[PDB]
């Protein structure tokens, strides 16, 4: 298929089939040292499924919402990592946990996608 570069923006940030509370650390580092400042993220939640599972969230497995978001008909096991301190890295600090939810994400045709990563997915139920 065509490549969509804000679909592997997205796996990058937010598919992990492997993730866990206690890898929150190591993950967020990884995002914050490509924001501008190296700002700590407030947040950012991790599904543990194959981009086929999420990809298929945009034809034929989620609910039209509004403003392009689609909610997933089939709850996914998600791993949330929170901010509890620091501005920058490396002074970042997060807590780890774990939920199953539906995940609220924005589809581009068949791409799922997020704009500036400065953002998060949505999770419901």
């Amino acid at each position: 298929m065509d490549v969509n570069q804000q679909y592997n923006h997205f796996l990058k940030q937010h598919v992990d089939g492997e993730m866990t509370t206690l890898k929150c650390k190591s993950q967020m580092e990884i995002l914050n040292l490509n924001r501008p400042d190296r700002k700590c993220k407030l947040k950012n939640t991790f599904i543990l499924a194959n981009p086929d599972q999420v990809q298929a969230i945009c034809t034929g497995g989620g609910t039209l919402k509004g403003n392009n978001l689609v909610q997933s008909n089939k709850p996914f096991s998600v791993v949330i990592c929170t901010h509890t301190g620091g501005e920058s890295h490396p002074n970042c600090t997060y807590k780890g946990s774990s939920a199953t939810k539906k995940v609220i994400i924005a589809c581009d045709g068949k791409f799922p996608v997020h704009y500036d990563g400065d953002v998060d997915i949505g999770i419901t139920d």
